């Protein structure tokens, strides 16, 4: 699994749950095509999204739809969701794991890529 | 004026001097459209993106090109850019405020929305 | 002038705004001493803590009362305090900035160093 | 294991590995205790510092030595080290994993509490 995803609620300090997540790859015509898409577990993370075979070189962008959450506790956030813009397997194949950290008002993304 | 756009490099403890940050609108046939840019100054700060009077409800998208910024000063980075996409609501008068920090493998953005 | 201290809260998307922060010098007797103390203002900013005079090389410690802010505001917080511990270090004629960007659970840290 | 620590490099996108941390415990006369202390993994992870038995209520001081992190990678950075202060098991013992996502100067920090 070359990709995984993990988001994180800094207001209660627990995994997001059942947050929906998409991931789109940028296609020759340079428009965002749909790539893979889940919902974190309650661990917060959300594997299987692609295989190492699927995963090849790219633009992807992964979307975390974090006003849903927001709105599904009740709150009313500042961002429609959270966008992590990258290229992928430009040096050969990796594994990422992109991770969110979110409050109504900010957002920190990072991502681990090993080898 | 009603506004702002801030970015903070983590490196190197410092304003992001001359990046550039494109400011998109959804238009009502789903697409995203040009609506304001330029160049952060050396402060960090990029201010006069638009009026009052063009800064209307709706779906915006605000860009930042951390790709550049990174590749300018040497530094290997991960993101093609960072992204902020927000709803602008009217309820009194508001300034928004969008700040990023900057890290090769990293970014956190708040919005500061002041009366 | 040399020393500036921001604190930003990003449940609400606004300053933080009358947050008591706590500044330490490291003496010789390798203690903390009290150095300079206030609370933010209406914009999250807190100037006035030091001179050039006074803000000499040395190792400081910067608390921040993240814990009586939350309190104040009803919401059920995580940290005692946010602690942001340095070296100032003379190169020519530097300002340093501190912001602290608070969640419930969370916080992020800065320092913007300009000349 | 109700006490892990996950360090997070933000420049290399990797996990920080050989990161020292310091856990303090406050005492009786109002000043802080060694507790436990350790490394990060290769996963970036420290497990391991405490027991259920161990880990009793209190306020608690985790500190991240970033700097020598940050020194032996060649870099000269701003903090000292990172530091989170809590009240632990304040409500029932709990799970805590503090993790820190390191710039050189800048750091987040968040804590997860489960049940
Ligand atoms: C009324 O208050 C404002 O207009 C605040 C605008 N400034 C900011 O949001 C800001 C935000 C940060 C900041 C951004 C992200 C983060 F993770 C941490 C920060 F301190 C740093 C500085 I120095 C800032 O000035
Ligand atoms: C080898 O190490 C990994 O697989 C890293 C995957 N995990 C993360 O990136 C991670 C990242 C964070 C995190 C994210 C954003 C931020 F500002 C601070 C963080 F600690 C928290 C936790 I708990 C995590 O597990």
């Amino acid at each position: 699994c070359p990709l995984m995803v993990k988001v994180l609620d800094a207001v209660r300090g627990s995994p997001a749950i059942n947050v929906a997540v998409h991931v789109f790859r940028k296609a020759a015509d340079d428009t965002w095509e749909p790539f893979a898409s889940g919902k974190t577990s309650e661990s917060g993370e959300l594997h299987g999204l692609t295989t190492e075979e699927e995963f090849v070189e790219g633009i992807y962008k992964v979307e975390i739809d974090t006003k849903s959450y927001w709105k599904a506790l009740g709150i009313s956030p500042f961002h429609e969701h959270a966008e992590v813009v990258f290229t992928a397997n430009d040096s050969g194949p990796r594994r990422y794991t992109i991770a969110a950290l979110l409050s109504p008002y900010s957002y920190s993304t990072t991502a681990v890529v090993t080898n």
